[PDB]
């Protein structure tokens, strides 16, 4: 029933309001997500000016019911199996040699709109580290997403490790840690380990003058053997 939300292309809005190490901002963003084919299409506006922050060390928390689940993998699908009422996100974000972002998002239906509502809070950055000084380079490398079930608390957990292209040739590591839990009380699919496979691009409008990234994200479920 949840899956079947998603047979098309489906709008997004995304609201983000962030804090690190005090410095406040927000990012707005829109598009649409094409499950069918694992496609996410999104522009994120800042409307409080320039970020403080870099916009690659904001991608993972700016929609993976968008991914692609195979069919012999569509009893797998934790994310879609949730919807409509939806799931909350949360992540803690750990740079090395740096700070954390610890974010919490709900994500759920609102009419025909799929919802992506997020709070993110920074702490122990460095004034002059690669995150608070704009040392990344705006580009991003797509790996895999490490999916297993938490029965405990009715949903899944997730980890994986973003590498980020420093200005200086050097690489600055982002552990996360993730957790999605259903909104709503009904049963819903628990996956057995598999993960999800990423091709991120990121680009920007030329007709744009707001501070802005334009995601394009392809998401395919992997790992469980169709035989």
């Amino acid at each position: 029933k949840g899956e079947e939300l998603f047979t098309g292309v489906v709008p997004i809005l995304v609201e983000l309001d962030g804090d690190v190490n005090g410095h406040k901002f927000s990012v707005r963003g829109e598009g649409e997500g094409d499950a069918t084919i694992g496609k996410l299409t999104l522009k994120f506006i800042s409307t409080t000016g320039k970020l403080p922050v870099p916009w690659p060390t904001l991608v993972t928390t700016l929609l993976q019911c968008f991914a692609r689940y195979p069919d012999h993998m569509k009893q797998h699908d934790f994310f879609k199996s949730a919807m409509p009422e939806g799931y909350v996100q949360c992540r803690t974000i750990s740079f090395k040699d740096d700070g954390k972002y610890k974010t919490r998002a709900v994500v759920k239906f609102e009419g025909d709109t799929l919802v992506n509502r997020i709070e993110l809070k920074g702490t122990d950055f460095k004034e002059d580290g690669n995150i608070l000084g704009h040392k990344l380079e705006y580009n991003f490398n797509s790996e895999n997403v490490y999916i297993t079930a938490d029965k405990q608390k009715n949903g899944i957990k997730a980890n994986f490790t973003v590498r980020h292209n420093v200005e200086d040739g050097s690489v600055q590591l982002a552990d996360h840690y993730q957790q999605n839990t259903p909104i709503g009380d009904g049963p819903v699919l628990l996956p057995d380990n598999h993960y999800l496979s990423y091709q991120t691009v990121l680009s920007k409008d030329p007709n744009e003058k707001r501070d802005h990234m334009v995601l394009l994200e392809f998401v395919t479920a992997a790992g469980i053997t169709l035989g």
